[PDB]
């Protein structure tokens, strides 16, 4: 069958759309860049349905952030981080997270410059 | 727009279809597995149009083999390996090649067991 719809030249899988950007930006600028293209930073909503992402090397900003008050990690769509989605390595002080392959994420200072991955959840 | 057509749950990009198999097989068994699903082992026909593949980690069988006589490397579709497609590291004796990320390939004994990537070139 066909996969989509998706922005031109984006990778499509189960109707989810992904694109990898190597221009480095802060977490906020990365999220903004994704939003300007009608998407959001990468969200791992299901390891089973996003299996190939385990093969993505290096580190990239994803849509996982820390809440100021309670300090609870949640995705940009407001949903909360679940145990079965990925293994988050909480390294001191950082309030944003980079995806680091193998369904593992690492906390970092949001002002750090990183490449990033945008995703459009299917409808 | 839409991307495809592609086998169910395969990754689609510019209408090319890809799937990553972690069950390890010899080069021949890997090619056969791809063929049985109407595809062929991964071919890098254009670094520009297959850019995201630079991010694929580990090593996987691809459709690049050595010809018995002249010993010229060519893809499975008969086309010849071009300089601008990838950097092939010819390590002694092997007649098959594994893709090793960053558009680099490494020669290996075809009987080695490796994970593999299948691809359906667009039409």
């Amino acid at each position: 069958g066909y996969c989509g719809p998706c922005p031109n030249n984006w990778i499509c899988h189960r109707n989810n759309c992904y694109q990898f950007f190597n221009e480095e930006k802060t977490w906020n600028q990365s999220q903004a860049s994704c939003l300007s293209q009608n998407s959001s930073l990468l969200k791992i909503y299901s390891k089973e349905e996003q299996d190939f992402l385990k093969l993505v090397k290096s580190y990239h900003w994803m849509g996982l952030v820390q809440i100021p008050a309670n300090g609870s990690w949640q995705w940009e769509d407001g949903s909360s981080l679940s145990y079965n989605q990925l293994t988050l390595v909480e390294i001191p002080k950082g309030s944003c997270a980079v995806y680091g392959s193998s369904f593992k994420a690492y906390t970092e200072d949001c002002a750090n410059l990183n490449t990033y991955i945008c995703m459009k959840r299917a409808v």
